[PDB]
Parts: structure tokens; sequence; C-alpha cells
């Protein structure tokens, strides 16, 4: 339907190389402890000052169609590396550019690009095997702090904050990051169960400070359906008054009749009672209701399974909470007097439901519920002066969290790009099946030095000399670019998650090797 | 999706410097007592003649994308300074331009911009600590008048007006500014409770002048619900007639039946009675109703809590007001015979609700209600001939109010920019961790002289010589630019709110240091 | 969002001065008795030939943004002068141009424009005080005729017409101006009460000429509600027939049943009765109904206050009118037999409601009702041949009316611009606080000669020489430009309202002084 432009041979390869080098030159200035930032113009408001590889990559589009194709492929590399590992986007970008450039000149009339790509994949598999062999697990929280600091552009405070959060909530807890209105970063831990549903009427407040409702050793009644009937809520009030204990009513909604009854009773006779809307809007609402039922110890009234009617409420059907506070925006429950066996079984059920399928939203909810049941969640308020600074620090903190999670899951290797450098001798033991596989192995061997050279170059020193000295040094000595000297990497804490390195290398090679097999390019003619 | 233009290194930095210099040159002519005004064309009507830094900054947009980026960053600086402190926008703008300019040449191949930024923040923290140490609190109203006069471009009348308003309403009262139709500024004080709800029917007027309804020692009946039934209003009239006292009915609305009853009775038997709509349209209506119930002393009929029906009204359920007037637009209640303990408890509840959360609208309503309860509010009618003069004087008056509030909250320091100048020796005691931190400290030290130099330059004298003489002077002697001589600031009343200075410096540094770390710029190609 | 063009220093000032000079040169040719007219093209129909300063000013817009800014400021001057005083728009325009031009060259590197503006305002205040001191009140109608003649471009007929109208309706009566279909101006006076509501059915006509309904000593029944029921109108007819007197039914509408009854009775038995719709469409309808009830003497049936039902009508509930005529378009009531005390009290109430607030419409209605009650209303039919001539004469007549009202309210001073000239010695007694205030005082002193110079220049003589001779003349001798010779102003009747002069000077100085403080001008780039 649309007329096309077709380009053959070396011209199209040169145009793709131009586009790829432009994108990777823009990205590569954000690599290493001495890397600089990139300012991307935002059409609506203030420009974004960022040091993230994938953010810079995704914001670059070129007018020329062939350079646009190269840019799109590099963007695919960066996006895959970001979505799989969460870090090492610039490393993947520079590796992709290096592989593409090295493979482009190796293409000749007699060369076989497909076999070159096969050899490249074979060499990458060997390098990944060596990386897995030479990695070591993470044991002490000091290594966690070191990994977080390295991934956060050498910020000690962020590393300490993340290490403290992981110590307090567990190495596989739920940690979230959001902007803070203050100057310095803050960490808060939410324990027990707390949901963003406040009290309905401003008449249950019985506190001097905070204008909240605080109860200790309180009854809890959970209703899956709404509360409107007089006889649907009176017997619970009778039980609470007879036992002389405060009562909480958590439901979808308390209707006007029951609201009037509760408010009138609390104002006249001083009956300690409060009402809270049920968190969640779908099946998650029912799951959370069952979760607080198990945690406090009781039953859900109005469930489709048993249909426990509210009229036949019993004193043993009400949960016991050690301390509950509810304010205008959210309510929390602490010290639920529930049996530990049922809580453990519910936790096992949640972890089992975490391992049946994925929907990009159900895993998050399951993790949230599990954290609320076991150890609570952690929230990081990222401080700053203006919006751009806060956004940049937030991106750095998210990168640090992703890298720390990867290091926990898989382990650590030498930082600074030396982990790939130590894998070069592993490539000397490979036997290519033919000349093209030899070419691919040589391409990967040459590419393995790219991250260290780029890191050294951003520091202002000659990358090749630093790489050569690293190779001629011991099996552990590496180069500290921030200090600018040859030091002990593991002692100085310059370490990287092995998952990030292997993922970046794998994705970059997988895309670049396929890219280097092109001979003919068809593009849409730029009519507009 | 949109093709981009990518610029590397010094060219993009030069373009940002051009944009920042243009915006800050436009803004900086509005600095000091001898600064001049800027005319901004308005698309709809008359142009705006303004001397406000943020107003000039936000109205400047540039065609070139990189100059636009620099302008947007400086606009962010000015906007943050305006929203946080309310004054010192031009100071923040000139500081931001100076920091960006000084940091741009310091960027080199071997320089580390991130460490330079870290050193800049360290130096700014030290300067802020010194500023906090050397500030002093505000004690006498004379200092309030001096601060208001300085912030209002040396206008004695505005300073005296603001000082009188704060004396008669309290240093933390509710003072608002609105345009006046006369030539000179006026100050009006509203005491007691007064809301913009006039009488419904023009038949309760019983005054010779003003065509209002005037009562003394009057009963007050407050109904949250509408008044329509005959039986819902008759017993209150019976109580009023038996006690032979005037009666006010404040409610959402008095319906036609009850209006007919009240009006016809008042016309026939001369029953002193008036009807007023309840102020507020949401929960604020209920809060205000409860507030006047506590102030006058009584109860709200029809509340959802107790549901005090109007049929069972008692003589002790009606509030007593010493003197109440109501006219076509608003009604005023004075001398409510309410118990002081309940009023104090309500005030405590208001101030507690002021300190739970923020919504940018609830704080204003809470402050309004608290002022109506305790001391009333003040309104400043800014006079003038045309609209442009009134707008300019209104901007100056708002700046004076913001500066006076900041001075009350935090304290005062030497004016004329010497407060930052005296902090230069504090920077000599800082030890940089490396060379880049030393560069950042030097940048901040050089930037600290910018406000005084700009103020002197706008006066027509050489800024550098004046700054040098100030540094070589005593620890207190400063330069009066309006008089143009070296004098005593604290004696002459040239003082500045320390909050304004510290906020402007902090925001300007925080944005400019981040800006000076750019190496690559991606902008949208100007297709249209 | 929109790219801006920013101009600094002398260039922007020069462009704004160019725009101001263009607009004021266009306006200033319409000044003095020998001034000429300006033709403004109307997009829809015939062009407007006008001699009004504000009409010429408001119709001028310039393509260049800076010249447009200057034109907008001069338009603000002219509009404020027109809306406040009603005359002296050209004087204000020329004063504004002179002040802006004089202040623009006084701006230098060392000058302080704000202090110059302060000195200008001080000098203007002194001049206004002198003008108020030297003015004299208006006592005789001859001065009224002189003022109207001077303000109407020296037209004796218009002055005599306005003087006669003010003699016959009072110096503060209601006089309106509307176009006439004849050649010469006419003055019509409406006495008593007359409203534009004619008889409904063409069956009550009982006159030989005019096809109206003429009655003497007639009963009047006023109903706020509609008349539809048979029993709602029969008893009034019984009373009228028993007393054998004509009857008028003034109501919102006489519906089909009652209208048919009235028509049938009047046609068969010759019952003298007529029906008229109530004037007004809102609360004004009720106010007018009450006013006719008070003037005639009676009550309004169906009012929401007392609800006087029409069934219980009494002979003392019907007003008595000496003569009532009603035609196809309007009805007139004369010689209402109402008690003078109630009429006086209603008049006092109307003047009191005139002094509570303003809504730009309610004052007009109150004045109309007061005039209808007390003395009547005057209407001026402005005659002419074509539409343009009628519009020009209408503009001149409105200017004369505004000037005469101002002279009545405040007083008169010497005309021809000598009133400002005599105020120059008052400026010699002012002591400036500094050099800039001295410059402002000199600017005002130089500007004070502009109106007389412009008036002389339009006459074809040298303005400077005429002004100089005026200054060296006596304290009363002035220059008649129309006669072109030096005479006695008060004897020759060349006088001006002091309010017009002071308002024009104040507004022009206030806007121009603010304009002369600009250093930077920011405009929107002309994209389209
Ligand atoms: N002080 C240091 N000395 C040497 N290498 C470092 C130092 N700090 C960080 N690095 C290395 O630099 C890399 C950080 O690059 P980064 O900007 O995170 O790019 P990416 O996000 O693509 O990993 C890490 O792989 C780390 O090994
Ligand atoms: N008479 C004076 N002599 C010396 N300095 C002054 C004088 N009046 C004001 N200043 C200084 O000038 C500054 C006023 O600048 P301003 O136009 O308010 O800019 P901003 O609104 O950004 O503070 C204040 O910081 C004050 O210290
Ligand atoms: N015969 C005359 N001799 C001298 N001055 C006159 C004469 N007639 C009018 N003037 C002066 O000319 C002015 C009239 O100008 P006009 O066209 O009304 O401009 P504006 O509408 O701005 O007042 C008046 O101020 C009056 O004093
Ligand atoms: F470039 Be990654 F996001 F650290
Ligand atoms: F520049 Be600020 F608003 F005084
Ligand atoms: F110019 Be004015 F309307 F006489
Ligand atoms: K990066
Ligand atoms: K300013
Ligand atoms: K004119
Ligand atoms: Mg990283
Ligand atoms: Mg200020
Ligand atoms: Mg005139």
């Amino acid at each position: 339907g649309s007329a096309k432009d077709v380009k053959f041979g070396a011209d199209a390869r040169a145009l793709m190389l131009q586009g790829v080098d432009l994108l990777a030159d823009a990205v590569a200035v954000t690599m290493g402890p001495k890397g600089r930032t990139v300012i991307i113009e935002q059409s609506w408001g203030s420009p974004k000052v960022t040091k993230d590889g994938v953010t810079v990559a995704k914001s670059i589009d070129l007018k020329d169609k062939y350079k646009n194709i190269g840019a799109k492929l590099v963007q695919d590399v960066a996006n895959n590396t970001n979505e799989e590992a969460g870090d090492g986007t610039t490393t993947a970008t520079v590796l992709a550019r290096s592989i593409a450039k090295e493979g482009f000149e190796k293409i000749s009339k007699g060369a076989n690009p497909v076999e070159i790509r096969r050899g490249v994949m074979l060499a990458v598999d060997a390098v990944i095997a060596e990386l897995k062999k030479q990695s070591k697990p993470v044991t002490t929280p000091e290594e966690i702090a070191q990994v977080a600091t390295i991934s956060a552009n050498g910020d000690k405070e962020i590393g300490n904050i993340i290490s403290d959060a992981m110590k307090k909530v567990g190495r596989k807890g739920v940690i979230t990051v959001k902007d803070g209105k203050t100057l310095n970063d803050e960490l808060e831990i939410i324990e027990g169960m707390k949901f963003d549903r406040g009290y309905i009427s401003p008449y249950f407040i019985n506190t001097s400070k905070g204008q909240k409702c605080e109860f200790q050793d309180a009854y809890v009644l959970l209703s899956e359906k709404k509360i409107s009937s007089i006889q649907s809520i009176v017997p619970a009030l009778e039980i609470a008054n007879a036992h002389r204990k405060p009562l909480v009513i958590i439901a979808e909604d308390v209707d006007g009749e029951a609201l009037s009854t509760l408010v009138l009773n609390r104002l006249k006779v001083g009956l300690q009672v409060v009402a809270v809307k049920a968190p969640g809007f779908g099946d998650n609402r029912k799951n959370q209701l069952k979760d607080m039922a198990i945690a406090t110890g009781g039953a859900v009234f109005g469930e489709e399974g048993l249909t426990l009617n509210l009229e036949d409420v019993q004193p043993h059907d009400l949960g016991k909470v050690g301390e509950v506070i509810v304010t205008k925006d959210d309510a929390m429950l602490l010290k639920g007097k529930g049996d530990k066996a049922q809580i453990e079984k519910r936790i096992q059920e949640i972890i089992e439901q975490l391992d049946v399928t994925t929907s990009e939203y159900e895993k998050e909810k399951l993790n949230e519920r599990l954290a609320k049941l076991s150890d609570g969640v952690a929230v990081l308020k990222v401080g700053g002066t203006s919006d751009v600074e806060v956004n940049e620090k937030k991106d750095r903190v998210t990168d640090a969290l992703n890298a720390t999670r990867a290091a926990v899951e898989e382990g650590i290797v030498l930082g600074g790009g030396c982990a790939l450098l130590r894998c070069i001798p592993a490539l000397d033991s490979l036997t290519p099946a033919n000349e093209d596989q030899k070419i691919g192995i040589e391409i990967i061997k040459r590419t393995l030095k790219i991250p260290a050279m780029t890191i050294a170059k951003n520091a202002g020193v000659e990358g090749s000399l630093i790489v050569e000295k690293i190779m001629q040094s011991s099996s552990e000595v590496g180069y500290d670019a921030m200090a600018g000297d040859f030091v002990n990497m593991v002692e100085k804490g310059i370490i990287d998650p092995t998952k990030v390195v292997r993922t970046a290398l794998l994705d970059a090679a997988g895309v670049a090797s396929l890219l280097t097999t092109a001979e003919v390019v068809v593009t849409e003619i730029p009519k507009e």
C-alpha cells in the first residue's frame, strides 16, 4: 500500500551503524561512578535529568529511517535488559554497539553471517557458564550495603537505608519507593495489617491528639456484605456491651440506619465502637477479608461459601486485636490474637498461589498480603528540593533495589566490568566448528573488554591501558575508577550482581548478532 | 515516535547558558529598592506591569529548545522559591544563574560533575547552618513594620498597615488582600462571626439607616435541615414571644410555608424575627453550624448524631447574642453568650485538626473558623487608580505579608544581601574530600556575593567595590542602596526573613548543581 | 507554552513611545472647539464619524506588539477617564502621552524610576488640592447652560435644551438621550407614572382621537397575581358599578375568562373598565406595584406578606387617579390621590436603598422609580438627517449631560485648560525628597501646559506663545480659541467641571508614571 525504499549491502549497514553509534554514544556517557547525566526535554513540563540507560535509550528517535531502525534495535536491547534484570542497561547498550560494529566489518562476500551469529551465541553461552562458575553467594548484610551503594552511584546513605530496610523486613520483603516532600530520605516500616480505609463518620474519635480512634484488646467483626439492617448489627453490639470491650466493624459499607444507631449509642452511652470500609474492590477484597479473619481469629459474615448470618453472631466469632488505631485516611490492626497454625497455613497458601501463574498484578497483591501477614512492608520517601532532583534520586534508588534483589537471588561477582574481563581466558578453550564460528568467538572476545574500557574512559583515563593492566594483574585486583587506582575489589566493596551482568550480555549478544545478518533493508518512504 | 535532536558536550551547555542568562537578565532588573518593572503582554487585555521575580520568570518561553530547557529550569527555581517561602524569587534566580555559569566552565574532561554537585550541597548546608546560627528572633512590632516596609519596596504605608493588622488580629491571624476601588489602602477588621448569607425576604427590615435588621440580646436557633413544616417552627416562635426577645433562624433554607408564617407574623404582631441561610455547602456547613452553636451556646437541630427534633425545643436550647445585624449580602453575630470552656475546647479541636494532614483547602477553612472564633479576620483593600497599578501594589502587599509571616516564624537577618556575605568565612572552614568538592566549595563561595553585587549594580554603582567594602567593614555595617551609603542595617531597619534567604539559596543550588551535570541533550525536533 | 520576544532598555521604550504617540496623535485632533472629527471604519455597515476621545482610542489596535502595548495603556487611560467622569478623555490622553514622553528621556543609568513616579504622584496630589481649592460651586441655571454649551462643542441649542430639562425635572433628575427621526432636537417630559404596558383587548377604547382609553377620577385595583377566576374580579366590578366610577385593573395578566367577562360587560352595559399588564419582570415588578399602590393610595392584592385576597375587596382598597390614559403601547396615571406622608416615606426608602450597594442596574431602577414618584423623567430626541449625524450629535449630547452632572456635583473652574495652568505656581512650593522627586515634579510642571497648547494648536495658532501670554496675563484672563482672542472666561462662559479635570489628570498621571518605569518588555511572538 505504501511505497518503500530498498537499500542493499554496505550502505544500509553503514546507516544502521550510524544510528546505533549515535544512540550508544548518547547512552554511554552515563556509565561508571564518574558518568554524567542526560537532560531529556519533556513536551508538557520540566525536562528530565536522568542517569538511567533505558530512560535515555527510549527517549531517542531519529528522522532517518535506517538510523531509526538501528535505534529501535538498541532500544529493544536496553528495554529487555531493564525489564529482565532491572540494571545494567548501559552495559547492555555498549555491548550491543560493540558487537554490531565488530560484526559489520567482518561481513564479506564469502563470510557467512548466520554461522558467525551461531559462534557468537556459543561464545556467550561459554562466558555465561564461566560467570556462573566464578560467582559467590551473598551472606552478610555488609555485602548488601556494598551492592546497594555501588548500584546507587556510590551513595552511602542509600545503601545503608536499603540494608536497614532489608534487615527489618527480610531479604525478600516488600519495599516500595516514592517521592518525599522533605530534604533527606526517610524509611518507614508498616507492621501488622494496615489499609487505606478511614472511619466513616467523624464521631468515633476519642483521643486527645491526632483525632483518631484508639482501642486496646478490641473485638473485630468482619462482614463481606453491607450493614444496613438494625437486627444485623444489634446482637454484635449486645455481645460487645455485655463483655465491655471495644468493637470494630469492618465491612464494605455501614449504611445510614446502622451508622445512626452506632453514632447515637456511642454518643449517648459511650459504647466504644468504630466502623471501617473493607479494603479492596474485587476478589482481592474477599482475600483480604479472609486474611484479617485468620490473623485476628474469627469468621467472615456473609461469605458465599458458608453464609454465616450476622443474626447468629457468637462471642467466639469476633476477632481479638491487641491495639487498633483508625484515622481519617487509614486504619491499622496490631497484635491479632489468632492461632499461629492457621496463619502459617494461610501463608503457605499465599506462597503456593504465587507459584501457579502470573498476571503482572496478582503477584504484587499476593506479595503485599504475605508481607502484611508476616513482617510488614517498607516505604522509602526519597527526599529532595525540586521535582527533577527527586525523580533522579528515585530512579537511582529503584536501580539500587533491583540490583540488591538480583544479588540476593543469584550472587555477586567483581564489579567495574572486571567480571567479564576474567572470562576472556574461558573463551580460549572453545573450538569453533568453522571459520565463521572463529570470527564470532573473536568478536565476543574483543567485546568482553568494552565495559571496563568505557568505565575508564568516562573517568578521564585511557581505557585500553587500564584494561591491559587489569588483565596483567592478579586474579582479584581490579581498578577503582572513583578513586582512580588499582585496588582489591571485594575488600573495597565494588561488586555487581551476576544476574545483571549475564542478562545484559545475553540480551545484547542475542539482538546484535541477529542485527549483523542483514543484507537488504526495506523502509517506508517518508511521505510526511 | 517523534524524531529527536541530540547535542553533545559544550554546544548544549552554551545553549542552556544562553537561555538561563536571558531569563535571569530579564528577572534581575527587578531586584533591590532601585529595581525597575517589567511589562508582560497579556493576550486578552491590558499588559501586566510587575516587579515580581516568579511572575517575570513564568511568563518567559523561548523558541529554541535548549534555551527553553534552561528557561524551564530557572522557572522551576523561581516557582519553588515562591511556593515555599513567598519571597526571594529574584535572589534565587540570580543565584541559580551564577551557580550554573560558574559550574559550566569548571566542567572538563577530567572533572567529576557529580562530586562537584556534592561539594556544592555540602557548602550550601554549611552556609544554611551559619545563617541559622546568626539569625535573631522578632520581638517588637517595630521590626514587623521594618520587615513589611523592606519587602514592599520601601513603602512605609504598607508596612504600617500590615503592622497594625497583625497587632489588632495577632501575629498568626487571618489577613487577606483584595483590590480596592479607592485611591488609598484601607484596613478592615471583622470581629465575631460574620458570613456572606443575607436575609431571604425583604420584610424583616426594622432599621432607619442601612436597610438591615438590627437586634440586641437575641435568641438564635440553628437548624441543619431545612425549615418547611408549620409545627417545626411554631414552638420556637412561642418561646420567643413568651420571653419577648428577638429571634434568628439560621438554617439551610426556610421554605415558603415557614417564610409566609414568619413574615406575616412579623408584619401583623411585630414579632422580632429574622431568617438567614446557613453558610457553607458541604461538611464545612456542618462545622460552621457547630461553631456558632458553641459560640452562642445551644444545639444544632437535625444533626445526624443526636437528631434533636425541632418540635421539642426548649428555652435553654437557643443561643444568646448580644447584638446581631443582617443585611442584603451578609449577617454578623457579636457577643455570643457561650461558655468559655467549650469555646476553648473547640479551638483546641480546630488547631488539632490543623495538624493531622493537608489538602490545600482544609487548612484555609480551619484557619478561617479559628479566626472567627478567637479574634476575627483582617482584609486589606489595596487602592489605586487603574487596574495595573492595583495589581502591582497587590503583588507587593502579598510579598510583604509572606515575608512578614516568614520573619515571625523563623527570625530575621541583615538585609541587602549581606546575610549571605557574612557567611563566606564559614565556607573557609570546610574541608573538601577531593578536588571536585573543592571546586564546588569555591563555586558557592563566589556565588555568595551575587545578591549584593546585583543590588548595588541596579542602584547604578559598581557592585564589586561595594561588596569588597562591605566585607572589609565591621561585622554589622552594611550598604543602603536606596540612600546609597554605608550605614547600620539593624538600626536603619534593612532586615530580611532568614527563611526566605535560606530557602532561595537551597532551591537555587539544588536545581543549578543538578543542571551543571549534563553532557548530552535530547530535544524534540521543532516540526511545527 | 508560547515563545516570547524579550526587549531590553531603550528599544522597548522607543517602540512603546511610538505606539503611544500614534494613538495620542490620532486622538488629539479632536480637542478644542476647532477640533476635527475621526472616521472609523465599521466592519458591518456605515463608518462612524466621531469626535469622542475614548471612542477613537478604543478603536485603535496596532500590529506591532510593543506599539500595541503602548496603545493598550493609553486605551486604559481613556477608558478609565470616560467611565469615571464621562468627559475629558482627550485631555487625559494628551496628558498621558506628555507624561510618558517626558519621563522616558529622564530614565538613565543612575535615575530611579520608582522615586520619579512617587514624585509625580506627589505633584499630582498637590495640583488636585489646588484645583479643589480654586473651584467654585454652580448656583444659577445660566452656568448650567454655559457648561452644557461648552461640553457640546459650542452648541447653544443643546445647552438650552439641557438647561430647560434640568430646570423642569430638577438638577438631579432622570434625563435620557435617544435618537430622533426628525431634523431638530426635541425635549419630552413624562410626569406622574407611565409604563410601557398597553391594554390587552382592543375593546376598551372609548375616545374620539388616539384610539386610547381616557378616564377621569378612576378607581385602580392592583393585583400582583394573575386574574382568571370569575369570583376574583366580580366584587371589584360590583364596587365600581355601585359607585359609578371607571375602573382600572393592573395585574400580571387578565386571563381569558375574566377578560371575556370584562369585555362583555363593557360592551353591553357600558361599564367603564380597562385592563393593563403589570410593569417589570422580576422583583422590580413588585417594587413598581407597591409604588403605584402608595402613589394612588390602596393595597396590592396577592402579596406574599399579607395575602390580601381579592374576594374581600373594599371600596377603600381601590386607589383614586385624577386622569388615566392607556394606549396600544403604554399607560399613564396622573393625579394619584395618595397620602403625601406615605409617598415621602417611600421616597426616603428608595434613596436609602440607593445608598447600600451597587449593581450597575439597581441604581438605574431606583432612580427611575424615584423620578416617577417625584418629578418625572426627561427624554431628549436627538434629531438629524442620516444615522451617522444622529450618532455624532447623540455622542455630543451625552458628553454634555455627563459634564453638566459633574459640574453640579463638584463645581466649575476656568475652561480652555487654564485651570491646570493656574496650578503651576502651586508646584513651585513643593520640596522634593531627592533628585528623582525633583525630576517628577518638573515633569508634572511641564505637562500642565499640554491641554492649553493642544487647544491652541488645533485652532491654528502657536500654542507656546498663547500659553506664555496666558501665564503673564491676570489671574482670570484666558484665551478663547473659537474667537481666537484673550478674554474673560467666566464672563464668556468658558468653564469646565472640576471633577472632569481632576479625574483626567489623576488617571493619566497614574497610568503614565507606572508605564515610565519599564526596563524589560516581554511579548508573545506573532505566530499568526
Ligand atoms: N568506584 C568504582 N570503581 C570501579 N567501577 C565502578 C565503581 N562504581 C561503579 N562501578 C562499575 O560501574 C558500573 C555502573 O554503571 P551504571 O551507571 O550502573 O550502568 P548500568 O546501569 O548499565 O549498570 C557497575 O557495573 C560497576 O561495576
Ligand atoms: N534600602 C535598601 N538598601 C539595601 N538593600 C535593600 C534595601 N531595600 C531592600 N534591600 C534588599 O533588596 C532585596 C529586595 O529584592 P526583591 O525585589 O524583594 O527581590 P526578591 O523578591 O527576590 O527578594 C532584599 O533582599 C533586601 O535585603
Ligand atoms: N471657545 C473656547 N475657547 C477656549 N477653550 C475652549 C473653548 N471651547 C472649549 N474649550 C476647551 O476645550 C476643551 C474641550 O475639549 P473636548 O473636545 O471636550 O475634549 P475632552 O472631551 O477630552 O474634554 C474643554 O476643556 C474646554 O475648556
Ligand atoms: F543504567 Be541502570 F539503570 F543503572
Ligand atoms: F520577588 Be519577590 F516576589 F519580592
Ligand atoms: F472627548 Be469627550 F467625550 F468630550
Ligand atoms: K546508567
Ligand atoms: K523582585
Ligand atoms: K474629544
Ligand atoms: Mg546500575
Ligand atoms: Mg521581595
Ligand atoms: Mg468633552
